[PDB]
């Protein structure tokens, strides 16, 4: 549980980096 | 022309970084 929520909080900022630059979190958030 | 193609070759790798991590280049490539 701590591993899945740690990778959730790790790759949440990775998808923040993927979505905020305009012009591993779905499955990880689902398992978490 | 050299400035627009330099920013093309600069931000092409930026959108490579944006698209290869799965789960400024459109307008720059159009002007170039």
């Amino acid at each position: 549980i701590a591993k899945e929520r740690k990778l959730l909080q790790n790759k949440r900022l990775d998808l923040d980096a993927a979505k905020t630059r305009l012009k591993e979190f779905d499955r990880q958030a689902e398992i978490t």
